[PDB]
């Protein structure tokens, strides 16, 4: 006997997509519009194309797969790998060639500095909702403890934590808040249903426990050292005097609470609901133990998400797979470059980082080797087509991308083609060490595909004699999410 497959530890998704079309208008954030001195992801690129910054013609980029079934501890890997849910699609952007600089942002309250601003937020919140009558102790050791005292003993609000379903409250709602914010969508039921009520997490990580959900809504009285059993997605209803004025999409996580969407009543503007839910779920993320707030990608040069700084915290370096605290780094990304960190003491790179030895250490000096690496002149693109070559042998269907630039240059596309070099994707060079090595035979008797010929799950028994379709596909799965993912992978071809 083997054992039953055990759909409590698997990750089941379509194969993956790259997706660019040109900035204006697909990039919600910059619609294609950069100041020339924000336009490339280098000074290496900006002297490249200085004079000329007219004649290139930004790209919006994005690469990744559906999900059909992911658990909460798969989902954080992913979001510590610098992918985003959208629903059930699980996405990061090309952060070399896209218009915009995405970065993972996560923060906690011993990053929080309680500025003015933030303080002000939160005592207009406590005094809208706060009777005459409550008596304050005379000391919090936080501001996270002032908040649980007088939360809980307001009669006019109440914030409830809930499965993430439909309702036609919540619907009218969000029509209403996307309109405030000129969002350019659809925003219909079906599209507010799949975009934050409908999940592929597992039915335990949704639907949950009448225990697990009481024991969440009296976060408020944990005490030091206790946790709460929930993972997976949630709303977090704002009632005022029993309307509905405010919607919070989360995800909770082994490592802290993830912020999918906020949305709150646009006549309600004067509640600061937008950094009073943040705090709020900062306050939630520490009393329930956990070490993170997540709040999405972080954007130095866009409004909408530079926003996040506020909260502070540390910013993720993916060609690292660490993170640096964003106070280190802000002076140099303020131009929408990309960062590519390398210790000072180490010698210049010759290659793309070896996602496999010693790691970077935040901690000691350190520069930005972007233009080592990724650079007009860095060695990334050599390394890659050498690596082609040698992948296509194993019956790998990559092919080498032989341009000059990165960027799409005025004259004067296959959706399942990935670029040779993407940063915080595992580098060709370091696929071809796994199949030299024969760590790519740990595929075997371990990851899964559904064939959608025979309609039917299959065990991959002999990685190397399948299709070459169906290995080129199962390693750029590789090259997303890493090996020792892929091992409890089913993918759908
Ligand atoms: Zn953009």
């Amino acid at each position: 006997e083997v054992a039953a497959m055990d759909f409590t530890d698997k990750l089941i998704i379509s194969r993956p997509l790259y997706i660019s079309d040109n900035a204006d208008p697909k990039c919600g954030y910059c619609n294609g519009k950069k100041d020339s001195s924000h336009k490339f992801a280098s000074p290496g690129w900006s002297d490249f194309y200085k004079g000329d910054e007219d004649k290139v013609e930004l790209q919006s980029s994005t690469v990744g797969f559906n999900s059909e079934l992911v658990n909460a501890e798969t989902y954080d890997k992913l979001c510590n790998l610098g992918f985003r849910r959208s629903g059930s699609f699980m996405y990061k952007t090309d952060m070399l060639r896209n218009c915009c600089r995405l970065y993972t942002i996560r923060t906690n309250e011993k990053y929080l500095t309680m500025s003015k601003e933030l303080k002000t937020s939160l005592k207009r919140f406590k005094k809208k909702i706060t009777s005459p009558e409550f008596k304050p102790q005379p000391k919090y050791v936080s501001w996270i403890d002032e908040l649980c005292d007088y939360e809980p003993k307001s009669t006019s609000f109440k914030a409830v934590f809930e499965p993430a379903e439909f309702t036609d409250e919540k619907y009218d709602l969000y029509v209403r808040y996307q309109h405030y914010i000129h969002s350019d969508e659809d925003n219909t039921p079906s599209q507010f249903e799949s975009f934050l009520c409908d999940t592929p997490f597992t039915d335990s990580e949704i639907t949950g426990t009448e225990k697990e959900w009481e024991q969440l809504n009296n976060w408020h009285n944990l005490q030091p050292g206790e946790r709460v059993t929930k993972n997976g997605p949630a709303h977090e209803c704002y009632y005022h005097n029993g309307k509905l004025i405010a919607l919070s999409v989360l995800d909770f996580l082994p490592s802290g609470v993830s912020s999918v969407y906020f949305i709150w009543d646009p006549d309600y503007y004067d509640w600061s609901l937008g950094k009073v839910s943040a705090l709020r779920e900062l306050a939630l993320v520490s009393k329930i133990g956990r070490p993170y707030y997540y709040l999405g990608y972080y954007i130095d040069d866009c409004p909408k998400m530079n926003y996040k700084a506020k909260f502070g915290g540390e910013i993720l370096d993916v060609c690292n797979q660490k993170y640096v605290p964003l106070s280190k780094i802000h002076q140099i990304i303020k131009h929408n470059e990309l960062f590519v960190g390398l210790n000072s003491t180490v010698a210049s790179p010759d290659s793309e980082i070896l996602i496999t030895s010693d790691k970077i250490n935040f901690d000691e000096p350190f520069i930005n080797a972007v233009d080592d690496i990724y650079g007009p002149n860095g060695n990334a693109s050599q390394n890659a087509i050498t690596s082609v070559a040698k992948l296509r042998k194993y019956g790998i269907n990559y092919s080498p991308d032989l341009q000059r630039s990165i960027y799409k240059e005025i004259p004067n596309k296959d959706v399942y083609r990935i670029p040779n070099v993407v940063p915080g994707l595992v580098p060709l060079m370091e696929i071809v060490s796994l199949f030299e090595s024969g760590k790519m035979n740990e595929l075997n008797n371990n990851v899964v595909l559904f064939d959608t010929k025979i309609n039917a799950l299959r065990i991959v028994r002999d990685f190397i004699s399948e299709k070459p379709e169906i290995k080129t596909v199962i390693t750029d799965v590789i090259r997303l999410i890493g090996l020792d993912n892929t091992k409890k992978a089913i993918i759908i071809i």
